[PDB]
């Protein structure tokens, strides 16, 4: 049972997260992807595995405005649980994803994998890994 959490702004996490959801399907693994807006710490304590979508924003950052209230709130159950993490860039690479996956991980949860993709999805397999990966816990 997994909880993909995605905040897309130019359609671009969403159709992610479509992807590593067919991978999770093919399992037949039961998927939950909501929106961060629409979510709750509460609703993740639930699913094993977690799913976290934000693309890389300002210079080379998470997405302030929404993804770090909901990680702040997330935190507490953020333990022992299989934390993914996927984001687009455009321009810069990693930076993002390093110190995401560095706070994550430092809240006690494990990492089951990180999916980075130049804009639009299928261009990185990564995406479906990350999918089998959530399938599989
Ligand atoms: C205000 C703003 C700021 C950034 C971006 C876009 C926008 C609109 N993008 C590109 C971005 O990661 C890429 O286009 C994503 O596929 C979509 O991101 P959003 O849904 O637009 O936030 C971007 N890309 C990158 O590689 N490093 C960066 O720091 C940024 N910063």
């Amino acid at each position: 049972m997994v909880e993909i959490v995605y905040w897309s702004g130019t359609g671009n996490t969403e159709a992610m997260a479509n992807e590593i959801e067919a991978a999770v399907k093919a399992a037949g693994a039961d998927v939950e992807s909501v929106r961060f807006e629409d979510t709750n710490v509460d609703d993740v304590a639930s699913k094993d595995v977690i799913l976290l979508g934000c693309p890389a924003m300002g210079s080379e950052e998470l997405e302030d405005s929404v993804v770090e209230p909901f990680f702040t709130d997330l935190a507490p159950k953020l333990k022992g649980k299989k934390v993914g993490l996927f984001g687009s860039y455009g321009w810069g690479s990693g930076e993002w994803m390093d110190a995401w996956k560095q706070r994550t991980e430092d809240t006690g949860a494990t990492v089951i994998g990180t999916a980075i993709v130049n804009e639009m999805p299928d261009n990185a397999p990564e995406c479906k890994e990350l999918g089998e990966a959530a399938a599989k816990a």
